[PDB]
């Protein structure tokens, strides 16, 4: 009995977060 | 009896965090 | 009988952090 | 008994790119 | 008995970029 | 009795990159 169980597990993540804030006046 | 259970688990993670605050007046 | 478990584990996590702050009048 | 031939070669050429710009307020 | 021939040499080539450019604030 | 042949040689030629940037307030 041939038994082959393929199963990969791809959660891998490529994240890329910016903040641009000019001028705060208070 | 072959048994090849080929499961790879990837949880890499490639993150890139950038943040520009320009002239704050209080 | 044959057992090959392949299971990988990878949680290399490459990051890369940055913040600019100009000006601070208080 | 069981006989298994694998020639498992993979090529992987992917490039997943993550580009990001972020501009506030610009004078001229 | 079970004989088993694996041949596994895997080509990666791949590439990961992660990118990031921040700008706040510039004057002329 | 089980006779098991590997020949696993993996080339691995990835490039994870993460290049970043932070650039705030510039005067002209």
């Amino acid at each position: 009995k041939v038994q082959i169980v393929y199963k990969p597990v791809d959660l891998s993540k490529v994240t890329s977060k910016c903040g641009s804030l000019g001028n705060i006046h208070h």
